[PDB]
């Protein structure tokens, strides 16, 4: 099913291939949970990319969602890769991408996974500290090396330990002991992070970006790449929507980083591929009436937080659970709660929320679940993983030849 | 220590413990490339378990409960000691059959099962099951006639690590709603089960549920059911690590059952241990692959290993645990000790294993060890970021091999 694609009729959404399936089980037993998975939509999102940030890259982040099917689609449109570690360079160069359209963005990276990267070709690697450059330096000490800094998250939970980025004091000190171990700086990346609420800080990266690269310059580097992360929403359902951000983004890049200077602007978009091209269908497995005389309902379906519902504990993901049959006006509303098939009374989708009485094989739809869910899913319980079924236009796929060609 | 992994077993020599299995390891790769994570398991550990089982609690047949564990191994090992299996879904029943456990050693035990996968349990003869709703009753009806349902009832499970009755388990009002639509549908109900909660810290808790069975017991008397099986459930601590630990539990548990369920009434009294027989048998070692000095001049550190929150230590979400890292040589008492994190491997930042403990100055490729690793752990770890899973070294010595012949005889 991994490499199995289904053709979508003209006229016809994700949304109505699921409606067609959920119909034709009915009458059967079989009712496991499961993914429509719209590649058209991941392509027009690289055309809406393509429009908003002409002067970006794109390098899709891998651990986003490891599927062969959305690496195959997105490498056939040209975009890079960010891989975190050796596996996800193993798929993405199994599909044929070269090394030149990897970068290896984890700036902690074990020392055998370095050799990996040198032995197939990945050059360039971020880092943040003294002991990255010592490793890559007996390593891989032909890489080119991007200086990851720090940004202000002030929404983040853990304020004061920061894992990843180094502040501009300590990146003078890297860069002039890169300098010292004859290791190449050419450039500078930085994450803003999902949950960004102000475009701002975009901006204040950029700039911060642009005072690392005047150091570069002080040291002997010729610094030319411009990493500006990811962090990029993936759905309209968000109040700060993308193009408010590349609107406050591409200002920043002009005044900072003018194209005549000879930057190259990549980015590490993992979500904003992804997201919203994911449909989930879970059926509804049990359920109980519990009398508060106010009725309230506990229903049990089969996906949960060992599951794709991970995302509520990893993700900070809010779920919005939609009915696949659209309720009559009139219909009258209770107060239920939403659990997964595990046994542990932690895996809860939903602790309180309105919906009509509904059955046992009713399916329930949760939209823009393609981004960290199935990548983190495991088998707690002995559940597995939905199926994914790939859908794509005929329309859709005339656009991927065309990024091709 | 090189294996061949599920059915690769290592002999452990007489006079070596697992610790030492892992030094030996340790020592082996010292200048080599991969120092990739990986646990040491003893089975010889489990089979110690089991006796010490059998020694507390004589009347009480265990039925170990898979999802804590599902390596092949331990439960090819428990299946040997001739323990019963809990089991969650289909996935978990295929397992315990394949390695050829007869389905008169299998509790069904989930108490919302999809209508396929009970379906499957009548297709191959699991015949009990755990129920705690009227919906349970229709589905069952449907799907598993000749069901043998075991009715699940709530606890006060407030003091409990992880609380399961917000979830799981009918009150007993419910209960005789239960039984009366149960016989009403012509559905055998042969006992009652509950689960404490995973983490007990009150063992009285264990006093009241078996009071509460007693009483459905009585109900079902009344009905016309024939009710003969007692399901304690889990909850058991497995390490000695803890507060609460088991011998003091079964203490308060076996006069409770002599009480409200003696020998001669002819009750069957079975549990569904998870933690207990499996949580001290796996030890980790983890690599240290990346180091950041941070200033205070007061130095702290931060060591990045190869194992995360999404592996390993999803434990410390789902589970609620404390780790406790260890040093592989104990430190010197004058050695200088620094205020320390540790981080996962993976790009996210809330991957961290321990926001702060005191720790002398690590350099990378230095390892360090997680103790009582067995539960909850490898269960449900992923793959996130590409990372893989730990290898495990299983191990057991030869004596121990004797004792599993003496248990499978
Ligand atoms: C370095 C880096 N680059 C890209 C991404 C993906 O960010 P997205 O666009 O998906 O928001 C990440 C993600 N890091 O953490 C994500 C944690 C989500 N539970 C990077 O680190
Ligand atoms: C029904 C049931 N039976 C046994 C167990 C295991 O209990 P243990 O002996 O391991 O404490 C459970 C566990 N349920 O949830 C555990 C979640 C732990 N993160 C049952 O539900």
């Amino acid at each position: 099913e991994e490499f199995d694609c289904h053709f979508l009729d003209e006229g016809f959404t994700a949304k109505d291939i699921l409606d067609q399936k959920i119909n034709e089980v009915s009458s059967s037993d079989d009712k496991d949970a499961f993914y429509v998975a719209d590649l058209g939509d991941i392509l027009k999102k690289h055309l809406r990319w393509l429009k908003a940030l002409p002067r970006v890259t794109p390098f899709y982040a891998v651990k986003c969602n490891d599927s062969k099917a959305i690496v195959k689609t997105l490498a056939a449109t040209g975009t890079g890769f960010d891989c975190a570690s050796k596996t996800e360079i193993q798929l993405v160069q199994s599909l044929g991408v070269p090394p030149e359209r990897i970068i290896y963005a984890n700036p902690c990276k074990q020392v055998s996974q370095i050799k990996y990267a040198a032995n197939n070709g990945v050059q360039m690697m971020t880092f943040d500290s003294e002991v990255e450059l010592m490793k890559v330096a007996r390593a891989h000490p032909k890489a080119k090396l991007v200086l990851r800094i720090a940004t202000d998250d002030s929404k983040a939970v853990c304020r004061l330990s920061v894992k990843f980025g180094a502040t501009l004091r300590t990146s003078r000190l890297l860069l002039e002991r890169a300098k010292e171990l004859n290791i190449d700086v050419v450039g500078v990346s930085f994450h803003v992070g999902s949950g960004c609420t102000d475009p701002e800080t975009f901006v204040q990266a950029i700039s911060d970006a642009r005072c690392v690269f005047d150091m570069g310059a002080e040291v002997g580097f010729s610094m030319y790449l411009l990493d500006i992360g990811g962090g990029f929403p993936g759905s309209e359902d968000v109040k700060l929507k993308f193009e408010e951000i590349t609107g406050v983004i591409n200002p920043a890049l002009d005044k900072y980083f003018p194209s005549d200077s000879g930057v190259r602007i990549i980015a590490e978009p993992g979500r904003y591929y992804v997201a919203s091209a994911f449909t989930l269908a879970v059926n509804i497995i049990a359920k109980k009436i519990v009398l508060k005389s106010e009725q309230t309902f506990m229903y049990y379906v089969n996906d949960g937080v060992y599951g794709s519902f991970n995302c509520i504990l990893y993700d900070h993901a809010h779920v919005k659970p939609l009915l696949q049959k659209r309720p009559k006006p009139d219909e009258k509303y209770y107060s239920s709660s939403i659990w997964g098939p595990t046994c542990d009374g932690l895996d809860r989708i939903v602790e309180r929320c309105d919906l009509p009485e509904m059955h046992v094989g009713d399916w329930m739809l949760f939209e823009n679940m393609g981004a960290y869910t199935v990548a983190a899913a495991s088998t707690f319980n002995g559940f597995q993983r939905p199926t994914i079924y790939y859908v794509m236009s005929g329309p859709a796929w005339q656009l991927m030849q065309q990024f091709q060609n």
